[PDB]
């Protein structure tokens, strides 16, 4: 047995195994799960999140290992169960979310088995965990960290239970290691070293020291103004950003008051059909105000622009985030000049002011003037854009200024950096600050 899973042998309420891909954490565990099955008449549940039939569960594992060591004659091997026949030890595989009716009801479960941990919500583990309740009784768990604030890293990584055995392990920690395995890796951590540490390292998603933005204060702004009772209330803004040449899809925001209503991304569209698409949803959408990016490819739609929107009251405006601040001689509230380097700056702070508040109002109970704060209505937008745009805001980055002022990392220097596509919806979301 490989060693380094020794302390899981001992007997402990929680053992948790998180890491990279590779780090043979899966075939360990099915290793040891197998081997004490051949010695105690323990019932072994194997459950997941999601189990939409029983291909998706660990059984083919369970009976890989078997036939690799040579005990096939010692078990019985249906389709939804695996039986020793000397212990009586038996193997179960039920997700959380199809069967929560059957997960409760089962009796006299020796030892759980949660795997791909990282999909598993906060609701299943609440429905879980009170079940396996017979003393004695240990919950297994691996996974690969996806973001730092999911419910599974919080609950044994940050904020651990009693008596936890938490081990961690990469593919630095797999003797043997495919070669299958080790050439996908290597060709991942020369294209993307981010997504490298990501991925086969195992280092979750956590914010940068360098964000403008807390993923809190994301949650706390949605429907925002649905908790503190007040209504969207003012002019209609929206954005376009028409992204580049490259394959990165295009941006439309929008919103009314302190309310936005639309997040849409655009997809398979050149300039002028982009054009034509945010163009449109402006309309649709009543602006008041429409505003785009023109600093790259962006800069010749003006005359489309002007055209699409004839007959209607809508001012349309090029802005350029790499131009100088917004009414820079005017005092700071030292003056505005002083203090952000450009207007892409002077606007993600406005948003990020904004947002801040909301949390603060939210959270902490503190007033705030519904005029400042920002709310993200989610009927409206659909969950679905709601989270790309969450996953954006999260990477916008402050970098140095040897002048003191504040400036952010650019589109293209995210996209190097952090191996990220360009966020075009935040910096749609961005310019409504305008
Ligand atoms: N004890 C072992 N003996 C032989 N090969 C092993 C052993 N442990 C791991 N491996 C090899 O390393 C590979 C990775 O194993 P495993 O699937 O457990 O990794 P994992 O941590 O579950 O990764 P993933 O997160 O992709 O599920 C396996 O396919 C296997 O071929």
């Amino acid at each position: 047995i490989n060693p380094i899973f020794e302390p899981f042998i001992e007997a402990h309420r929680y053992k948790v195994a998180k890491g990279g891909r590779g780090s043979g954490k899966s075939w360990a565990i099915a290793r040891l799960l197998v081997e004490a099955a051949r010695r105690q008449p323990v019932r072994i549940l194997c459950a997941r999140e999601l189990q939409n039939s029983i291909s998706d569960s660990v059984i083919r594992l369970l009976e890989d290992t078997i036939e690799r060591e040579g005990y096939s004659a010692e078990f019985e091997i249906q389709r939804s169960m695996i039986r020793h026949l000397g212990t009586n030890a038996e193997f179960m595989f039920y997700g959380i979310k199809n069967n929560p009716t059957k997960i409760k009801s089962l009796e006299g479960i020796d030892i759980c088995w949660v795997e791909e941990a990282e999909a598993v919500t906060k609701e299943s583990w609440d429905i879980l965990i009170p079940t396996i309740r017979k003393p004695f009784s240990e919950i297994w768990v691996s996974f690969n960290p996806k973001n730092i604030l999911d419910d599974t890293y919080q609950r044994f990584v940050v904020n651990p239970p009693d008596d936890i055995c938490l081990l961690t392990v990469n593919y630095t920690d797999n003797p043997h290691f495919p070669e299958v395995l080790r050439l996908e890796m290597e060709e991942c951590k020369r294209r993307n070293p981010t997504l490298y540490r990501h991925i086969w390292l195992g280092e979750p998603v956590s914010a940068s020291d360098m964000a403008i933005i807390k993923r809190e204060w994301l949650e706390a702004a949605t429907d925002a103004h649905k908790k503190l009772g007040w209504k969207a209330k003012g002019a209609v803004v929206s954005a376009h950003d028409p992204s580049d040449t490259g394959p990165d899809a295009k941006g439309y925001a929008s919103r009314h008051g302190s309310v936005v209503k639309r997040i849409a991304e655009g997809l398979l569209m050149d300039i002028n059909e982009g054009a034509d698409w945010a163009t449109s949803l402006a309309i649709e959408d009543g602006a008041d105000h429409y505003l785009w990016d023109g600093d790259g490819v962006g800069a010749g739609l003006r005359r489309q622009t002007t055209e699409a929107f004839s007959g209607k009251k809508i001012t349309a405006t090029m802005f350029k985030g790499s131009e100088s601040p917004f009414d820079e001689d005017a005092p700071y509230q030292r003056t505005i000049g002083d203090v952000f380097r450009n207007k892409r700056a002077q606007f993600y702070y406005a948003l990020a002011d904004r947002l801040y508040l909301t949390y603060r109002a939210v959270v902490h109970g503190e007033y705030a003037d519904p005029d400042d704060m920002l709310s993200f209505d989610k009927e409206a937008i659909g969950e679905k854009m709601l989270e790309k745009l969450f996953a954006e805001l999260t990477q916008i980055q402050r970098k140095f200024n040897n002048n003191g002022k504040l400036e952010l990392m650019t589109k293209v220097e995210m996209k190097q950096k952090l191996g990220i596509p360009s966020p075009n919806l935040a910096d749609a979301l961005m310019m409504c600050m305008h």
